[PDB]
């Protein structure tokens, strides 16, 4: 049962469509095809007061930043992996297939900010 990774590209700035509302948007073929690592999801939304463009591609449990970049202030982008956590994982190894799976490496991503700046 080896661990799942995924890697992915951010970029963040600070606002002028939250997580669910983009994460239900989802189709199931689109679903399907990220979980499986046939298909990047690339995603936007707006988080507190920032608004982030994130890609991410599957293959300690969270994200580690690769790269990152500060532009100007609250202007971030960058690059990361990480392991999902072992309860997004089925009986069979592979991860869940709900949206829940895609929230955690967003909140895994999310954690690995706060080491840097922008929150």
């Amino acid at each position: 049962s080896p661990p799942i990774t995924y890697t992915g590209r951010f970029s963040l700035e600070p606002a002028p469509q939250s997580v669910m509302q983009a994460l239900e948007s989802l189709t199931e073929t689109q679903v399907s095809d990220f979980l499986s690592g046939r298909s990047p999801l690339t995603l936007a939304l707006r988080v507190g007061d920032h608004m982030m463009f994130v890609q991410l591609q599957l293959a300690k449990p969270g994200a580690v930043i690769e790269s990152f970049v500060n532009h100007a202030p609250g202007v971030f982008s960058g690059t990361f992996s990480g392991t999902l956590h072992p309860n997004c994982q089925d009986s069979s190894g592979r991860p869940r297939r709900d949206i829940g799976t895609i929230l955690q490496i967003l909140n895994d991503l999310l954690s690995a900010t706060r080491h840097y700046q922008g929150m």
